[PDB]
């Protein structure tokens, strides 16, 4: 399904946000 | 937090699973 | 190099958050 | 080749469990 | 490890670039 | 949608490849 794959996409760009997130903050200390 | 890290990659490899698996069944049809 | 990773995670979310919207284009087609 | 998308997502899905066993372990320390 | 996170990031790259060049040609196809 | 996805993913490579080269050069500290 092309609408699960799609609803799987959107939760790794979620986790990637976050990822990012911490990263930047690990970095900012 | 390197957990929260650890913890968003560990959904990430999870989400990409599921979204091997999918292309998979479509590709099979 | 934590700074530029952190900048490159946040652009994979954005790219990743389009990836999403576009599958779900094509998934409610 | 849909094939070849499903098998490359299977190997991604294999590489970022790896990683999050590796932020894991380093966060565990 | 790092060294090993540096390399599944480095393996993971080269199956995102794969799946665009299959993408780019069913998209041109 | 096809074009932007293949386009988006080939970005996706290129962001990854570059942090495997920031995670490289830290690992090699």
């Amino acid at each position: 399904e092309l609408k699960a794959i799609a609803q799987e996409f959107k939760a790794i760009a979620k986790e990637f946000k976050a990822i990012a997130w911490e990263f930047k903050a690990i970095a900012q200390k």
